[PDB]
């Protein structure tokens, strides 16, 4: 077992252990090898190269650049299935996962991503299930963006942005989606049809983005969603004056911490929050941020009056 590492069967971790290199003497029978929380600066080229075997990878949180990721040429294997390459610097593509076709989980979060977004880097990986490129310094702009990913089933994109703070359908390939995380991106608008193909979705976050309406028309088709957190807006309206019933499936709807406008002209609107109770959460955390006479009060203890 190489210093400062735990080994059993194929496996080998040495995790927070300060290393400034990679351990020596790493075995090509290797399968699994995690080198996170230490204080790795660089890799010296072709490091990884007698590591064939290996199917599991994870350098998260370290202090690494890639100049050209990521093909099999950066590290060995044609038969990585996990690659967690999040909490480190700025990677940035160069190959569309070449020789890396059999990726099932890929991590980059809190890494500055750069050549990605303009492009459809994870064409080839249709095996991925589980994808992360939140809070990585990404603007969504492009709508092919995550072409290729017919079996992706977990999404995770949160603190980023999108051009014209607009949702467009980026979603469209993605029909095995369950989980969405699309919170902290500074949306304003959505395009009506961003997920309507998404018939298996169960857990869609859209909290903390900026939004000043709420509206159940874009959820028409989530038959199998059980979560939607709006928590953190702006909502005090909708764009119909009808609002309708979000799907029968939802369990829960998060809409804490939105400055809601308790006025007569939002009395609709207000009316229709008070009908949704048995959905919310937390309601002593949705309060009314205006009128100065009402703010700071728990929107459904209030009755308004025009
Ligand atoms: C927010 O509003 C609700 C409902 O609004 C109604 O309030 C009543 C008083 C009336 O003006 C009506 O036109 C409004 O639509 C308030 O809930 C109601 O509270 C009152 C007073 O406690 C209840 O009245 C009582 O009714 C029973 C018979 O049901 C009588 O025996 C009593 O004498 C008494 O009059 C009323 O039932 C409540 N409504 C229900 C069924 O939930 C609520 O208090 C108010 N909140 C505030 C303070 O803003
Ligand atoms: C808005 O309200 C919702 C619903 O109460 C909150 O959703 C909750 O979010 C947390 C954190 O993501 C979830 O915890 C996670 O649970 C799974 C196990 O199911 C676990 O693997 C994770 O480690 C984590 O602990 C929790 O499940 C979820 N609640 C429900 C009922 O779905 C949400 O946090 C609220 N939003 C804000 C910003 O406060
Ligand atoms: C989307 O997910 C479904 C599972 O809900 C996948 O369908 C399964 O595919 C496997 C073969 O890999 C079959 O053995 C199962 O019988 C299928 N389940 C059923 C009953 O539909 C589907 O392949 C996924 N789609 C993509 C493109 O990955
Ligand atoms: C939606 O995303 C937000 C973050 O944008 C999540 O809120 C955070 O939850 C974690 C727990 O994992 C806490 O450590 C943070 O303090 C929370 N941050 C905020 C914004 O208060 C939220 O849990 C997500 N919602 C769902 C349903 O998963």
């Amino acid at each position: 077992c190489p210093s400062r590492c735990s080994c059993s069967g194929t496996e080998i971790r040495c995790n927070s252990k300060g290393l400034t290199s990679v351990p020596t003497g790493i075995p090509s029978s290797a399968t699994r090898l995690e080198l996170e929380s230490n204080k790795l600066q660089s890799l010296p080229h072709g490091v990884f190269d007698k590591l064939t075997q290996l199917t599991k990878l994870s350098l998260s949180s370290n202090g690494l650049s890639f100049k050209g990721c990521c093909s099999q040429s950066d590290f060995g294997t044609t038969s990585l299935k996990y690659l967690d390459l999040s909490f480190n610097g700025v990677i940035t593509m160069s190959s569309n996962f070449l020789g890396l076709e059999q990726l099932e989980h890929l991590d980059f979060q809190h890494s500055n991503l750069k050549q990605m977004s303009e492009f459809s880097v994870f064409l080839s990986l249709r095996n991925l299930i589980y994808l992360d490129i939140s809070h990585t310094h990404t603007r969504v702009a492009f709508n092919g963006i995550f072409n290729g990913l017919s079996s992706l089933e977990v999404l995770k994109m949160a603190g980023n942005s999108f051009q014209e703070n607009f949702l467009p359908d980026i979603f469209t390939e993605l029909r095995n989606l369950t989980f969405l995380d699309l919170s902290q991106c500074q949306l304003e608008q959505l395009s009506p049809t961003a997920f309507n193909s998404l018939s298996s979705l169960q857990v869609l976050n859209m909290s903390h983005n900026n939004f000043f309406s709420l509206d159940t028309f874009p959820y028409k088709c989530l038959n199998s969603l059980q979560v939607l957190d709006y928590s953190l807006n702006h909502i005090m309206t909708s764009k119909k004056q009808e609002l309708q019933h979000f799907p029968s499936s939802l369990a829960f709807l998060n809409l804490t911490q939105n400055d809601f406008a308790c006025t007569c002209e939002h009395q609709s609107f207000l009316q229709w929050i008070k009908d949704q109770r048995q959905l919310l959460v937390e309601v002593e955390r949705m309060e009314c941020a205006t009128p100065s006479d009402k703010q700071g009060m728990p929107v459904l203890s209030l009755n308004i009056t025009c």
